[PDB]
């Protein structure tokens, strides 16, 4: 990582953090804490690099949140050995279709997606200023699809929309989502975005003072809806995703 990208991440998350206690009243150490019922007690967790700079970045947010991690000079198997060899209680992993991590001492193991999903949506549901349990899922992939699942578990009520029409059907009838239609807008001050798409939150579903909870990348809204609405936006690019992996295994 060069300079500006050390600072960048460190930022992003002081930031991360700020705009999760305007919202909900807690940082994301206490969203996490009561999302899982965990407690850090600073384990050491190895972080491997996999050849099928990323692990330069998890050693900075896992430093960040507490953690006693390290980065293997050995990338792969050769670096799985090394972290286990060095003491590794909980290994952070990633190839390009799976980021785990794994914890050896109780055998449980989280995937980025679902872990990213659950803590976004969760979030979103913690919005103190909330007049409604109304909330707005755009995205119901690999990520958004576990965000829903948690805020309907919360019996929240719980509109969908995904473009994939399969997807949007699979989740309205497997996880009783309200479907949502783009072009019907109604108004949202909830919003949980999951997609890999600009300009996915039309602004007629918009109101002012609304949280729009997005791991999604590219933002969902522009700059200019952002200040319009004044909305209060959480996203951030690896960090929160990754805090949540680790305390659902702890
Ligand atoms: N910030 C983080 O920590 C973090 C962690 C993991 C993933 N992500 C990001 O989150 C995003 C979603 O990840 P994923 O694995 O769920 O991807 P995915 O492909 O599994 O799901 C994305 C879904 O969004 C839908 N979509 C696309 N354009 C749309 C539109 N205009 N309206 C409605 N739906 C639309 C697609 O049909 C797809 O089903 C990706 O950009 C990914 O890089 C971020
Ligand atoms: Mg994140
Ligand atoms: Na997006």
């Amino acid at each position: 990582l060069t300079p500006d990208d050390l600072i960048n991440i460190n930022m992003q998350l002081q930031k991360a953090d700020s705009a999760v206690q305007e919202v909900t009243g807690l940082d994301i150490k206490g969203i996490c804490k009561a999302l899982y019922g965990t407690f850090s007690s600073s384990e050491k967790v190895g972080i491997v690099p996999v050849t099928s700079n990323f692990s330069a970045s998890l050693h900075a947010i896992t430093q960040y949140f507490g953690f006693d991690s390290f980065v293997t000079d050995m990338p792969d198997v050769s670096g799985y050995y090394e972290a286990v060899q060095n003491g590794a209680e909980i290994i952070l992993m990633a190839d390009d279709r799976t980021f785990l991590a794994h914890n050896l001492k109780n055998g449980k193991m989280a995937n980025n997606q679902p872990c990213t999903g659950i803590i976004y949506a969760e979030i979103a549901s913690r919005y103190l200023k909330a007049d409604s349990k109304d909330v707005l899922v755009v995205g119901l992939g690999k990520v958004g699809f576990p965000g829903a699942e948690h805020l309907v578990q919360k019996d929240f009520r719980v509109y969908g929309y995904d473009a994939d029409e399969t997807l949007l059907e699979r989740a309205t009838s497997n996880l009783g989502i309200i479907p949502f239609d783009p072009a019907n807008p109604k108004k949202f001050s909830i919003i949980f975005e999951a997609t890999p798409c600009a300009n996915t939150i039309p602004e007629a579903v918009l109101s002012e003072n609304c949280v729009l909870s997005t791991p999604g990348i590219p933002c969902a809204i522009s700059e200019e809806l952002r200040d319009k609405y004044e909305v209060q936006l959480i996203a951030e690019p690896l960090g929160i995703g990754t805090a949540s992996m680790l305390y659902s295994v702890l």
